[PDB]
């Protein structure tokens, strides 16, 4: 039959989909959500054998264990056990596009398990097996007899094994196909793996049983009253003595309870459903669910006889909340949401696509701690526990059908084809049947990157018809088609339009107002956090707060999809596309997360936390105005801390209780403060701290902060006349300056400071020279490749202009002695193919104090691409333990990604000054720095800098962080100006004009002295 | 042009049409019809089938057609004749002036139906005036109403020809047979003959 | 596989639906809607045998004509030839309501046709068979090899027979089931044939 090459056959003998069941036989255990004896896990050690194609599988396997098999843990992805290589391809399918066929060489995983089953399970009732996730298709046999087949790697497939099992030892055999016609609908940008990767369980249900239940909560106009409506269906023999009771609990208190026999109301001319019943419970003053306060009740559905004997019970957590779109705004409990979201794939660097509770909880906690309130299931239904966690910790969820056909040409080739309507429909209908009772799910999505076809419009209406309680969205086909209730583009920019034919990506502000448009706009993906990225993130948040209909978005994305590999020595390292011999591949495009695969944050995470803060502030005189962006809670676990510092030195601080209503304001008057003692800029910093621990944060958690400059007293104090006068020694080849035990040497042929000595000790390994380039970030490279250059990418414009090859030509080098100092003047031109790209003019003034003042004036030709930076660099001879600076920090920050950093005095170990992006590039800059200290050296000015053991040359030549080696000394890059890093996307130049170094003439000045 | 979908004997009538597992089979009945007949000018309206209640499969399919062929309205009478799966109020056997307020799926007088609160669609009966035997009494009342009310745009009489079949007696002479005449049981007897013409096309 | 008791299988190997085609090789003919030499009718006399269930059909029939068969005209409804009774039921289904299953006694009409194909059709191009209406489901074999399956008694089922025919005489075999899961979607108030 080759059922895996027939989209008309997506399953054989599979049971209907339904919400999570446990068949408790005690109502109290159902109420408390405790483990049920009727739901057993088959996770653990199974037997496994890999074959290159299903035709190579021996028939003996059905009957008995293959001796060549291995024992492995399940769930698992067989690539993570080394049987075959995982493949990282973004859009291009990993198999030839020839629907609905797949390669003849089709890796087949043969799994089997020998296990016991109790007679009590067989003597009565139904025993089914549930596979929560099998990638991508499989056949199942039990005791050598064929049971069924299933597709859709992301939803559970269930089969009745009652007639196949015998008391005692039984054997399951599961033949899993890597590729199937289901693969055509699973072309998401992630590793392509296979296997039994989610839980396997056995569920025992009585013959007369609850087969489905739907829970709805509707409200009066001010939410003070609600009706809980539970529709329950049964399977089995109907009898008049059967009953259903639905009871609603708030903690240990029973709030409401209703019982009825089966028999629904008349539906049409033929009657009603004799096998269903609807219970309606009134609830006064319900405690409402939201991500701010995830209040939950518990609904227990009991199937029993009139005499009171329980047959079984099912249950769910219930959150009373209404989601609706009105007048162009997405409302939750009648208030307009501001979605601080993120897309999150299910990925573990060691386990592949297998999800565990600990990792899920870790992700949730980091999210909430970083001011996220929503998550999109990019791009498939998630492991079941995820929804339980979102319901209880409080996150709004976009649940998305497992349908993505990005690699088709055009993109909607299958979704516009009615013959693919059945397969697509099962991916949407079965997701809704499974997840519709979870309160955390607020929006349904029809999939991702599958163009817009008529099958989408058909499925959009299906959902609207079966579940009016949640909007439906879908981005394909231009983001604002008839299959979406929300304008939900990916990577549309804030102000800049990108008018692509047929599917333009308008500026979001403009998109809202196109003729006739009225819907809310929430980006399904925005700000691509690949590498050193998130440049311009604040621009999105300023727009979301200014425009009511701009209701936020889901950042792309949570966690890097890197995998662990082991070197010769056995030590681990982070791998990306192509590192497993997979080809074609899309290299580092699988790492776009705010966090590394192991959950350590990237510096961009802090920028997201600050821009997504729930408190906004303004200052006016001694008054600070705090505004709350919570919709539902008062600030009952928050106090404000404030501190006034001069150049890093604290002068005054205090604390004030915060009592701000949702959407309200609180004015706080600061106490008059004494004038400061010395010159300098006073800075006010405020932080919102939560004194009490919560389910997702520890006591002391800082949830929001803001700084402002207050008075500045400029220094007019005339230094103090130096004790000595530096001496100039001139020679044919050098200008040397001596002062005390210090000496500086300027080479007359190069025109740079080639060496500096403290006593007899050299301080430089490489001379101090201008630098106009940076080791290219992922955003500078884009999709450019050696094999296929993108001439529009920044790195290619710089290469082509000769920025990385230009060499300094000396124009002038003179020395003059002044009353109390020696002055060196230099001029250099940087040229390429006879073009002058940059001209750098400098003065070095060395005084009796031993300080060397450097003035730099650079000219940049107008027609050359704007440069990555305008600074100086050198390799210092020594290495020191710490770095201390007065500037923005403490974490890495760039011009277009520095809002979260604060101006203060920071001190970190040297390695914290290097950010270990898996794909190395320019990294670790800190901007807004007025003073930097390293070993005995101090640089003062108004600059940006980075400092580490790796040269820009090395970073640019190295593609994996594990292969970097510390160079001798310390490389210091000190910039008067540095280009933004961009990130609205990582495939087209995205650094905004205001962050490009296009001024033509630049000036900066630095003082280098010893401390 | 009407899809080959009728599940009238289910209880309730939409038991299959509201079941997603049956969406694929129903879908092929609708889509393959449109792909074959969409270039005929005579087809002016598509129909989703007949007497299969109103289920979510119907709303999905109504939208599919509206998306692939905006040139023709879509109608469907199941579930009360005026659901979200029909661009035309298209009742069967609703009377001219008399309401028949059945629960859940009332059959209003056609004149009254057009003006129920919020209603704005045209009304064309998918079936009206049951021509079984000596019948068609009251036919003129429908026509007077269609001509007086703009939005009453007519209807399709039930039906054209008797479904009688020929059998031969012991002398070999032919005779017209109806339900139960072939030993078929249960059967619905003469209800198979409701036409304006006899099975051989002679008019009634 | 009992494909006729599975609403998830409504066809196997069937070609996409499309508007009426005739593959004219002369544009003037296409303008005037004249008969096309590329569109041949297989209507006329076929071989037919009735059985009470698909389990009763002998395997030999796939390969050769059953001597017991009769010759009958096609298209036809086998009830009109007297092989079994037509049923007139309005609303109540003619089979027990137990979807998607049908009775085990399920009248099976076995139709076959021996017909010629010119080599010119087989040297190049695609030769397909078109069944405009088969009630209610069926399997098709050509020269003893299984080709495909179809449901929906009121739309055409088409199959590519290019890789199954040979120049000269060929034999089709069509096993028609009276009842199938498609019957649950065909409860119109009319004779059940
Ligand atoms: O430059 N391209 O040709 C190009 C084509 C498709 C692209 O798709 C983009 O890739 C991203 C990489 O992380 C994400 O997968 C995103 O969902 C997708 O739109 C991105 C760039
Ligand atoms: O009286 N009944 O119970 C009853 C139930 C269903 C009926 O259905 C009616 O039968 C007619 C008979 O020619 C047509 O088939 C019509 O489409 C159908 O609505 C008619 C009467
Ligand atoms: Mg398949
Ligand atoms: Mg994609
Ligand atoms: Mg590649
Ligand atoms: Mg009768
Ligand atoms: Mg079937
Ligand atoms: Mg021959
Ligand atoms: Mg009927
Ligand atoms: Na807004
Ligand atoms: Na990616
Ligand atoms: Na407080
Ligand atoms: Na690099
Ligand atoms: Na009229
Ligand atoms: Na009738």
């Amino acid at each position: 039959r080759r059922d895996w090459e027939n989209p008309g056959v997506t399953q054989l003998n599979r049971l209907a989909a339904h919400p999570p069941f446990a068949s408790w036989r005690n109502s109290e255990e159902a109420r408390t959500d405790r483990p049920s004896q009727q739901l057993r896990s088959l996770n653990g050690e199974w037997r496994f054998a890999w074959f290159p194609a299903p035709e190579a599988v021996p028939e003996s396997w059905l009957e008995c264990d293959l001796p060549e098999a291995d024992t492995v843990v399940v769930p698992s992805n067989w690539q993570m056990h080394g049987y075959d290589a995982p493949i990282y391809t973004n859009v291009t399918y990993p198999i030839t596009v020839n629907p609905p066929f797949v390669p003849t060489e089709n890796p087949t995983g043969c799994y089997s398990l020998t296990f016991n089953v109790d007679e009590s399970w067989l003597q009565e009732g139904q025993t089914r097996i549930i596979f929560d996730g099998v990638n991508s298709a499989f056949h199942l046999w039990c005791n050598g007899r064929w049971v069924g087949y299933g597709q859709d790697s992301r939803l559970p497939s269930e089969f009745d094994l009652s007639a196949f099992l015998r008391a005692g030892e039984n054997r399951l055999a599961v033949m899993v196909l890597r590729w199937s016609d289901g693969s055509y609908l699973e072309d998401q940008d992630m590793w392509r793996m296979s296997g039994i990767f989610r839980d396997v369980s056995l569920l025992h249900k009585p013959t007369t049983q609850i087969s489905d239940f739907h829970v709805a909560t509707r409200f009066n106009d001010d939410f003070s009253r609600a009706v809980l409506e539970a529709e329950v269906q049964m399977c089995g023999e109907l009898r008049d003595y059967l009953r259903v009771t639905v009871s609603l609990w708030q903690g240990e208190t029973q709030v409401a309870s209703g019982t009825a026999p089966f028999g629904g109301e008349i539906i049409d001319e033929r009657g009603g459903y004799a096998d269903r019943v609807t219970l309606r419970l009134n609830v006064e003053n319900p405690k409402l669910w939201s991500a701010e306060i995830p209040n939950l009740y518990r609904a227990v559905v009991e199937l029993h006889t009139a005499d009171g004997t329980l047959i079984e019970a099912e249950a769910c957590d219930v959150g009373f909340r209404e989601v609706r779109i009105e007048n162009g705004l997405l409302l939750l409990n009648g208030k307009p949401l501001l979605i601080r979201g993120v897309n999150r794939h299910e990925h573990h660097p060691l386990h592949g696509q297998v999800m565990d509770e600990q990792t899920m909880v870790q992700d949730i906690l980091l999210m909430k701690q970083n001011n996220f309130n929503a998550v999109r299931c990019s791009h498939y239904p998630n492991h079941p526990l995820w929804y339980t966690l979102c319901d209880r910790y409080g996150l709004y969820v976009v649940d998305e059908a497992n349908i993505e056909t990005h690699g088709m040409v055009p993109m909607n080739r299958l979704t516009d084809d009615p013959r693919w309507l059945p397969a697509m429909s099962e991916r949407v209908t079965r997701m809704v049947q499974r997840d519709r009772n979870h309160p955390s799910v607020i929006i349904w999505s029809l999939g991702n990157e599958s163009g817009h076809g008529a099958n989408h419009d058909a499925l959009y209406r299906w959902i609207k018809s079966v579940d009016p309680s949640r909007p439906v969205q879908y981005e394909g086909g231009g983001a604002d088609t008839t299959a979406t209730d929300i304008i939900c583009p990916m990577y549309a920019r804030v102000d800049e339009d990108q008018p692509f034919p047929a599917v333009p990506k308008w500026s979001i502000k403009k998109w809202l107002s196109l003729p006739g448009e009225t819907r809310p706009l929430i980006l399904c993906q925005y700000a691509h956090a690949m590498g050193n990225s998130l440049g311009g993130f604040a621009k999105y948040w300023q727009a979301f707060r200014q425009y009511p209909r701009l209701q936020g978005g889901f950042v792309w994305d949570w966690v890097d999809q890197s995998l662990i590999k082991y070197d010769e020595n056995g030590n681990p390292w982070s791998a990306y596309g192509g590192d497993f011999g997979d080809t074609p591949n899309d290299r580092q495009f699988c790492m776009n997360g705010l966090v590394f695969a192991d959950r350590t944050p990237h510096p961009a995470l802090t920028e997201a936390k600050h821009q997504q803060q729930f408190f906004q502030f303004r200052l006016s005189g001694q008054t600070i105005e705090v505004t709350s962006e919570y919709l539902f809670r008062h600030s009952d676990n928050e106090l404000l801390h404030w501190m006034v510092a001069l150049d890093g030195k604290p002068l005054a601080s205090g604390e004030v209780p915060l009592d701000v209503a949702p959407q309200g304001k609180q004015l706080i008057e600061l106490p008059e403060l004494p004038q400061p003692e010395s010159a300098g800029q006073l800075w006010l910093t405020v932080r919102v701290v939560q004194p009490n621990a919560t389910a997702w944060s520890e006591a002391g958690h800082i949830s929001a902060w803001q700084q402002w400059r207050l008075a500045e007293n400029l220094s007019v104090t005339l230094p103090a006349a130096s004790h000595a006068i530096p001496h100039l020694t001139t020679s044919e080849m050098d200008f040397c300056i001596e002062l005390g035990n210090k000496r500086w040497q300027f080479n007359r042929q190069s025109g740079f400071l080639s060496q500096m000595w403290i006593g007899d000790k050299k301080q430089l390994l490489t001379p101090l020279r201008d630098q106009f380039t940076r080791a290219p970030l992922d955003n500078d490279i884009g999709v450019s490749e050696a094999t296929r250059i993108d001439p529009n990418a920044w790195v290619e414009r710089w290469k082509a202009a000769g920025h990385y090859q230009a060499e300094a030509a000396l124009l002038q080098c003179t020395a003059d002695t002044l009353a109390d100092a020696v002055l060196i003047t230099t001029a250099h031109a940087w040229q390429h193919q006879g073009k002058t790209l940059f001209i750098s003019r400098k003065t070095y003034r060395i005084d009796g104090s031993g300080q060397m003042a450097i003035t730099v004036d650079v000219e940049v030709a107008s027609d050359t691409p704007h440069p990555a930076r305008i600074g100086l660099n050198c390799q210092l001879a020594q290495v020191a333990e710490r770095v201390n600076w007065l500037g923005l920090g403490p974490q890495e920050n760039y011009p277009d990604r520095l809002t979260a950093a604060c101006f203060d005095r920071w001190d970190l170990p040297l390695s914290d000054m290097y950010t270990p992006y898996v794909f190395p590039s320019e990294n670790g800059l800190r901007c807004g720095t007025r003073e930097l200290n390293y070993g005995p050296h101090q640089w003062r000015g108004d600059f940006q800098f980075n400092i580490s053991r790796y040269s820009q040359q090395q970073l640019m030549e190295t593609s994996h962080r594990h292969l970097l080696h510390a160079e001798e000394g310390t490389w210091l890059n000190i910039d008067g100006f540095h280009m933004g890093i961009g990130g609205d996307d990582s495939w087209s130049p995205s650094v905004s004009a205001e962050f490009q170094l296009s001024a033509g003439r630049y000036h900066y000045q630095l003082v280098w002295c010893q401390k």
